[PDB]
């Protein structure tokens, strides 16, 4: 509350640091679904079912020019990249197994390099 504070957690390396989660992601061997945006012209149905298109470029970009407030938004759109996924694509799926595969990857480097 007002002049009422819990001890200040070091948040000086959070940008550097999701900066190389990410490349890590871009890296990933599944992550060919994820590195561009989905093609709204080619692709039926995704413009009208997925209200909020998410990919890899579209958090690089915005990582790299300030428009991450903090670490969770940062992490909000990496999950709503598999979120997105598990909307349009079947479980038995390459896509949707790549979806599932690269949402535990980051679940366990988000915890290792922050909790």
């Amino acid at each position: 509350s007002m002049s009422v504070k819990k001890p200040k957690r070091d948040d000086s390396k959070d940008l550097a640091l999701c900066s190389m989660i990410l490349t890590e992601m871009e890296t990933h061997e599944d992550a060919w679904p994820f590195l561009l945006p989905v093609n709204l012209k080619l692709v039926p149905g995704y413009k009208k079912v997925i209200k909020k298109p998410m990919d890899f470029s579209t958090i690089r970009e915005k990582l790299s020019s300030g428009q991450y407030p903090n670490l969770e938004t940062f992490a909000l759109d990496v999950r709503l990249v598999f979120d997105n996924c598990e909307t349009f694509n079947e479980d038995d799926s390459d896509i949707g197994r790549a979806g599932h595969n690269m949402r535990k990857y980051f679940e366990k480097k988000w915890t290792d390099t922050f909790k």
